């Protein structure tokens, strides 16, 4: 099981940090030998890069099962805010892992997948939006405003009390940044 | 003049990437010799984390010099906005090395100074948004929630634009995140 030795190596990697984990120490959590390390997916690099495209895939994977869902324009956008929080409160060391990790992964040997994977994924949710943006639903900006002003706060937010430096359990932002974002987004 | 030497080991840093660069690299951007980097600062590790307070201080500066003049509620937020963008606008080598620095600067000796200098700015922010807040000009959410959603789109886009992610000229989004941050905090 991939996924298996994907959540040991994060344990590993959150509890002694990325440099200092070891492919011993992956084998010693995860149970699997070091030959079956290698044949599912490599070393500690590859492992690393893969944890990483892994996570990404989960955010996208929700947003696959909700656009299909999704009565309106307004679910639509809060969906990718509820996805965001929601995937964050319930994998916080996969979040931090993937706040800090992006250079290392694109700077090495999976960063064509990397590539392939970011436009598959802004594929889908340009689908997404596109009808709702031809009838007028939107304010007017660029797609890539609108998704930063979708996201921007979510991200934001998380990346502040992940380091634990808010006032708040991000949980209880949840309902607050998905009514914002829909409400920024919106036409007048 | 310090802020000579600053800037110096940002190109520095830019160039050859902070770890690639030495001491001597910053002498010889510098024209100042390596008696006068450690008089004025240190090694470089120090001029790492002054060339990081130094930037994050740029900011406040510009908040502090506009609180004084902003003329209401919608020019406060208006000016969270704009300042952080012009800032980045001018200086992207300066606003890539502090998104991805901050971690380094908080493990080591400066992070006192750190936390110290991020308890003023957020001290002066409070205090310029208070009365604004008491006279029910905002919509009612926790003030970390505010914080993200005034600044966490500009802080996302600008994140994208850097790195060379984005179909758009980050100064062509300025109006539009300003207005969304007024529109996204306002009272209903």
């Amino acid at each position: 099981r991939k996924d298996e030795i994907l959540q040991a190596a994060l344990a590993c990697f959150s509890e002694h940090g990325v440099d200092a984990t070891t492919i011993e120490m992956i084998r010693d959590r995860s149970g699997a030998s070091i030959g079956s390390l290698y044949h599912h997916f490599g070393n500690k690099e590859r492992i690393h890069g893969e944890l990483y495209l892994a996570g990404i895939g989960q955010y996208a994977a929700l947003l696959e099962a909700g656009f299909a869902r999704a009565r309106s324009a307004e679910e639509t956008v809060r969906l990718l805010v509820t996805s965001y929080i929601d995937w964050v409160v319930a994998n916080p060391d996969w979040a931090r892992f993937i706040l800090h990790s992006r250079g290392r992964v694109e700077a090495g040997e999976l960063g064509e997948r990397l590539r392939a994977d970011n436009q598959a994924h802004f594929a889908r949710i340009h689908a997404a939006l596109a009808g709702y943006r031809a009838e007028g639903l939107f304010r007017e900006m660029p797609d890539d405003c609108f998704a930063s002003v979708v996201i921007g706060p979510a991200h934001d937010l998380a990346r502040q009390w992940l380091a634990g430096r808010t006032r708040v359990a991000l949980a209880d932002c949840r309902e607050l940044l998905a009514q914002v974002a829909w409400d920024s987004v919106r036409a007048a």
